[PDB]
């Protein structure tokens, strides 16, 4: 039942991010993580965190990956290497979401047992792509859905939930 | 020739912010204010400074309003009210840009020279609205310009320059 989920949005170039954001704002691609996340634990890196002006989702279990040995936010606990994050992950029964930082992405993409990617259709600018070298292959698509555009949500998307291949 | 200026975006409705964040992603409106307050000062609550991850813009004199005792908080001035801004203003020559935190907006409109208010045409979901408690009676618009709606740029926006007269 307990897994490592990988979780990320990305346009149709692999573009994840820009100037420590995101180059997009899709609050029906929010309110998909929220629902995906929501009463588990999720990782992301301490410059993802800072990113988001360092706000703390409510209902989750927020873990933020530094080598920052001073680094102590109240709200949140802090891991110093994958190894640590490992450990806790095995100690505990709740899913455990790598959501983002690219560097995150690719510390943990051998203990990756599914990933859930967003597929925007759309091309924007951005200075941070999803790891190019990341071994998507492995992976098999077990369910996707697709969302319309609309007001306040700009551009068309996919989610596609994939699965480690035996 | 030195003024006090207010700058922000906003939805149809007035909308400014949600979840600490702007309801909208527009790189072209964020060029446009990178260029107004290249090289000048730029006064905002404490609550955007943390809601942009203490994101210090280049080329820029970054000013924080906050009650925390704290004396000083990073390559940034902090001041402690009003008044004290004001002040700083009046000893030196460079324009000072009021860009943020309806708080911050609401404090400082009673000694505006100017407004840089862009149009967002469209309808987003905010929890935070522009405290509009201006005479608009008082300022007179000298001039605004279309930005037409492109892959990046999902919403059309207009900037809208408005002196205070008489
Ligand atoms: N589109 C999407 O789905 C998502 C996009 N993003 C975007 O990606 C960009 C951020 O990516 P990136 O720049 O790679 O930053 P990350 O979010 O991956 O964080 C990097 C930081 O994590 C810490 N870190 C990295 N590796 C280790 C390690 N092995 N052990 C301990 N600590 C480590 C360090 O923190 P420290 O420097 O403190 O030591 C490092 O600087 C931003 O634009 C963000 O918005 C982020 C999430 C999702
Ligand atoms: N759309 C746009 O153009 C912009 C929108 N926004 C949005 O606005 C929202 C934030 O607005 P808001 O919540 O009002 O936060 P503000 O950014 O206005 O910051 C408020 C803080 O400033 C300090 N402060 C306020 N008044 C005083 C005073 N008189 N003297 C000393 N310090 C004072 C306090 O900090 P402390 O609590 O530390 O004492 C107060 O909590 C966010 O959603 C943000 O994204 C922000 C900028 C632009
Ligand atoms: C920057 N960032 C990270 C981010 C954004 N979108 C993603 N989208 C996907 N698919 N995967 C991610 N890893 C991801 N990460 C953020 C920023 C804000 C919120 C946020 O406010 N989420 C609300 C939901 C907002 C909503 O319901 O619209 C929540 O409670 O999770 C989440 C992630
Ligand atoms: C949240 N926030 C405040 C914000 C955003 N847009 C605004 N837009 C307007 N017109 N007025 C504001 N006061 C305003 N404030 C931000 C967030 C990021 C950047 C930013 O990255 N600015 C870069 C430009 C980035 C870009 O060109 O993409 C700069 O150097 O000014 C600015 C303001």
């Amino acid at each position: 039942t307990k897994k490592i989920v990988a979780i990320w949005a990305q346009d149709e170039e692999g573009v994840i991010g820009k100037d420590n954001r995101l180059p997009w704002y899709l609050p029906a691609e929010l309110q998909h993580f929220k629902e995906t996340t929501l009463n588990h634990a999720i990782l992301m890196g301490r410059v993802t965190f800072d990113g988001m002006g360092r706000r703390l989702l409510p209902k989750r279990e927020t873990l933020i990956l530094t080598r920052n040995p001073e680094e102590k936010i109240d709200g949140v606990a802090t891991f110093h290497d994958v190894q640590s994050v490992l450990d806790w992950y095995s100690a505990q029964e709740k899913n455990l979401y790598i959501v983002g930082g690219k560097q995150i992405f690719q510390a943990f993409e051998p203990y990756l047992d599914e990933v859930i990617v967003t597929h925007i259709h759309a091309r924007v600018e951005g200075d941070t792509y999803f790891p190019a070298e990341f071994d998507l292959s492995l992976f098999e698509t077990v369910s996707s859905k697709f969302y319309t555009k609309d007001e306040k949500n700009p551009y068309d998307f996919t989610i596609q939930y994939r699965k480690r291949k035996e």
